[PDB]
């Protein structure tokens, strides 16, 4: 059976574990449904095909209100296409940053339905273990939570590419480092996210990616901040349980449920945690941006010379100009078939070197305009500028060595702190140009 052949990609959702999710639609249905694309090329498999394959057959048969439904599988020569429920409400974070008030009771009622879940699937024997507020959906105020990529981490290894390793290392349990782990690993990511959920910060922090790996690899937080007065310590109790550093001594996800701080919660506002919160988010999603910008970038440097010379050899009447169907079978080309015809057709109704620069502009803009909002966004106090404290932060977290954008920041920064523009161009100066 062909992909192809049952659906049409409408948008793109965006960049996930493992790899790209597409909004498609049935073509007879007009059923749509999320898709996550996995590329061979891209990612090695942990397992055989028949572990793999058993997995998804499983998963099929799954049903619970907080765990997203898979529908379908397919497999090609270069990829995995992976076929579920489409949910509209975004990330959970997105939405808790735009709130009012939030409270024990909001936390404990996101809390339960996350458990929930992990119960419900540890039951079946399936770990999630790279579990994070991302892998969070709303299904569409009062919404049910689906948790997405369950089943992943067991068949595929986690990629290197820093793009996809944004955020994870807050999460992840110590055990799962080790590589001796079990299903208590997602009771921990859990736990962290509750933290966060209470306080705005994550309990393990650093200003990279092994400086935080190392707090967790020790194991030690506290409830130290200040914010920590306004939450009651059955709360706080419960963490300590999900935070146990030895996963025989830690709570299962079962008994989470009934623990007291679950049961009376299902008072007033922690302000303070919503600023923390909001602040952490902006800060994850402008690095994440960042990093995808410099990656379109030289992806789009890439695919440019490569259809440049492309369309250099299809102009066999040597002129600089060429037709429609000149253009199109070149953009096949540069791929090696609907979809092409049409974002042709897009392209030309907005001299070669003119389409090429405006087809790659046509990705350059989905993370151009991604990077400017984060950036907006980020920029809480409307005053155009990042200063080098929050700089640091970010190309911290993005792993980008102190010394190379403090110098790359002197090219620019002539005259203590970036616009937007500035910024962009640090961010080019720091993908070769
Ligand atoms: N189904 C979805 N609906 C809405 N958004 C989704 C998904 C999915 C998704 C991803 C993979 C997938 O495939 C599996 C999921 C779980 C277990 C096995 C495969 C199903 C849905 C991801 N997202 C993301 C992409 C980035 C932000 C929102």
């Amino acid at each position: 059976a062909i992909f192809s052949d049952r659906y049409k990609g409408q948008r793109v959702l965006g960049k996930g574990s493992f790899g790209e999710v597409i909004l498609c639609k049935d073509k007879i249905t007009g059923q749509e449904c999320a898709v996550k694309v996995i590329s061979k090329r891209q990612v090695k498999q942990k397992t055989d095909k028949e572990s793999l394959l058993r997995e998804v057959q499983l998963l099929k048969q799954l049903d619970h209100p907080n765990i997203m439904k898979l529908y379908e599988f397919f497999e090609d020569k270069g990829y995995f296409y992976l076929v579920g429920e489409v949910y509209t409400g975004g990330e959970l974070f997105d939405e808790i940053i735009s709130r009012k008030r939030f409270s024990e009771v909001d936390a404990a009622r996101i809390i339960r339905q996350v458990l929930s879940g992990i119960t419900y699937m540890h039951k079946n024997k399936i770990v999630h273990r790279d579990l994070k507020p991302e892998n969070l959906l709303l299904e569409s105020k009062d919404a049910n939570i689906r948790i997405i990529d369950f089943g992943l981490s067991t068949h595929f290894e986690a990629s290197k590419k820093m793009k996809d390793k944004i955020g994870t290392a807050y999460y992840i349990a110590p055990e799962v480092l080790h590589g001796t782990y079990d299903e208590k690993c997602d009771v921990w990511s859990t736990g962290v996210i509750l933290y966060i959920l209470l306080s705005g910060c994550p309990p393990f922090n650093g200003a990279n990616e092994y400086d935080i790996l190392k707090k967790v690899e020790k194991g030690k937080y506290t409830f130290e901040l200040p914010q920590w007065k306004k939450v009651s310590e059955s709360a706080k109790d419960l963490i300590r349980k999900m935070l146990t550093y030895v996963p025989s001594m830690r709570i299962s996800a079962r008994d989470a449920l009934d623990h007291e701080w679950i049961q009376t919660y299902t008072v007033p506002s922690l302000d303070n945690a919503i600023l923390n919160i909001r602040q952490f988010q902006g800060t994850q999603k402008l690095a994440q941006a960042a990093l995808l910008y410099m990656g379109s970038k030289l992806t789009s440097q890439d695919e440019t010379k490569e259809l440049t010379a492309i369309f250099h050899k299809m102009d066999k009447n040597g002129d600089g100009q060429l037709d429609r169907a000149e253009l199109i079978e070149g953009y096949k080309e540069l791929m090696r078939a609907s979809a092409v015809e049409h974002e042709v057709d897009q392209v030309l109704d907005a001299e070669y070197s003119e389409f090429v620069t405006v087809a790659m502009d046509r990705k350059t803009l989905l993370s151009r305009e991604r990077l400017e909002r984060a950036f907006r966004m980020f920029d809480s106090d409307n005053s155009g500028k990042i200063s080098s404290t929050e700089l640091a932060t970010i190309f911290g977290v993005s792993d980008v060595d102190s010394e190379t954008w403090k110098s790359v920041l002197s090219e620019v920064d002539k005259n203590g702190e970036v616009d937007f523009d500035e910024f962009q161009q640090m961010l080019l100066k720091l993908c070769g140009n």
